């Protein structure tokens, strides 16, 4: 067989049976061979493995000849920040996001943070490790730690008129992640009061796993922001590269709508730009990119294909309703710091709330939501779907699995890259009783 932690994107698996020091040692060994060169950065994430992993990986590196830029603990946003920042040849963040407690991984870019996945040097590095027996070489290279975060705090504030900010209240939730180190140095800049919730950084997860959509923590954000009487709440994943928002009334906003929003917000600043957004859920996007000057490009869902789509078209802005938001400016990277902060500049600057600046959105193109099924055989049950509506003559698009648009409404059906899923999407215009309907119809017809 091949190693189960080497997955489409990334390396994550159960320590220490798929993911270990030795293994991440090799990593480091077969990760130098892959790049151009130059030295590399590592960071990592507050599990408790994660330091040792990532000196594991510095040994091999260092073997290997490459010097080490470790920048400590850190969000996965500040490796790819760091690695383009410093031209560094590649970077490594040691983190399982938002995995449980015994599982551990890691992120792996080369120049400019472009990504490292399974067809682009992944796979490439997995046989390598795979067929490695050498004893460990001694290094012949230098770690130099670099925790300077100046330059990346100054970087985010750069996407904000700091002028033109309220004192809004805001609930954070880092959900015991990494997130409120970042929020604490912000802070001194911001004129906002902040209600800190589940903010300390602990790889035991007293409070549990951080995962922001688990209905249970989704609870403890919105209940903050409604006790406080806060503007609006923000909440991280363990690693936070993914923000989730919840307005004033606590309700967690679905994130297609935030693609729309965050676009028209960086249209402000970029007219005319290009903004790269998936196939799954698409009218309010196209439709507010194109009412805010901008022009919007279809692409496949996934964070490297939304990349190299943003780096081909200079797109000045990408987002996946999946909570993953990307700036040019930002190494075409992901951040969850940036999107909060354009969204606090905008409720500051219109005076409007979260939830008005949402509201006729989500009721002009009301969405299902993305539904996850497990099937005993998905091509069959994709099958049973479209022969089904064959009669209607719906219009298809194979950008991204199967997108099919019958006037009113439309739906987007795939196969996950990372876990063996369908994945449906469903939205109409301003139908809430059809997409109902056309969700409830697909659903029987995926399970029969
Ligand atoms: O499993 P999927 O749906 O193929 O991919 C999922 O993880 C990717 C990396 O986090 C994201 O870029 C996708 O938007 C998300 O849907
Ligand atoms: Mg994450």
């Amino acid at each position: 067989m091949t190693l189960p932690a080497f997955k489409a994107y990334d390396i994550r698996g159960r320590v220490p049976d798929e993911l270990n020091e030795d293994l991440a040692r090799r990593i480091g060994v077969a990760l130098a061979a892959q790049l151009d060169q130059g030295p590399v950065v590592l960071g990592h994430d507050v599990r408790l493995a994660s330091p040792a992993l990532q000196e594991a990986l510095s040994a091999g590196l260092r073997a290997s000849g490459r010097d080490v830029i470790d920048i400590g603990l850190c969000g996965t946003e500040e490796v790819y920040f760091q690695t383009d920042y410093l031209k560094a040849a590649g970077g490594v963040m040691v983190t399982a996001s938002h995995n449980p407690m015994d599982y551990n991984g890691m992120k792996l870019v080369r120049e400019q943070a472009r990504p490292i996945s399974s067809d682009t040097g992944l796979f490439a590095i997995r046989d390598t490790v795979a067929a490695d027996t050498a004893a460990p070489g001694e290094p012949t290279a230098s770690e130099q730690s670099r925790t300077d975060k100046t330059a990346y705090l100054e970087h985010l504030l750069s996407y904000v008129d700091r002028s033109t900010l309220k004192p809004l209240k805001l609930v954070v939730n880092a959900g015991n992640g990494g997130a409120g180190l970042i929020v604490d140095l912000l802070a001194p800049h911001l004129p906002f009061e902040f209600v800190r919730v589940f903010h300390e950084p602990d790889g035991n997860f007293p409070n549990g796993i951080p995962n922001p959509l688990l209905p249970e923590n989704r609870d403890a954000t919105a209940k903050a922001v409604k006790d406080n009487g806060a503007d609006f709440g923000i909440a991280w994943d363990g690693d936070f590269d993914r923000c989730f928002f919840f307005d004033h009334t606590g309700r967690f906003i679905e994130g297609y709508y935030l693609v729309g929003l965050l676009a028209q917000a960086i249209l402000a600043k970029q007219p005319g730009g290009k903004v790269v957004h998936d196939p799954r859920l698409t009218w309010n996007t196209v439709e507010q990119v194109e009412e805010a000057g901008g022009i919007p490009v279809l692409c496949k869902s996934g964070h490297a294909f939304i990349k190299e789509k943003m780096r081909s078209e200079n797109a000045v802005y990408g987002g996946e309703m999946s909570a993953h938001h990307y700036f040019r400016e930002f190494a075409y990277a992901d951040s969850g710091m940036i999107p909060w902060l354009l969204i606090a500049e905008l409720v500051s600057q219109s005076g409007r709330s979260l939830a008005d600046l949402v509201e006729a959105r989500m009721q002009k193109f009301p969405c299902s939501g993305e539904i996850n099924f497990k099937v005993a055989d998905a091509k069959a049950s994709v099958a049973r779907v479209m022969e089904h509506y064959a009669s209607l003559s719906p219009e298809l698009d194979y950008t991204d699995g199967i997108s099919a648009d019958f006037g009113q409404w439309r739906f987007n059906l795939r196969s996950s890259n990372t876990e063996p899923l369908l994945r449906l999407n469903v939205e109409t215009r301003g139908d809430a009783a059809l997409l109902e309907t056309r969700t409830q119809e697909i659903s029987n017809l995926l399970r029969g």
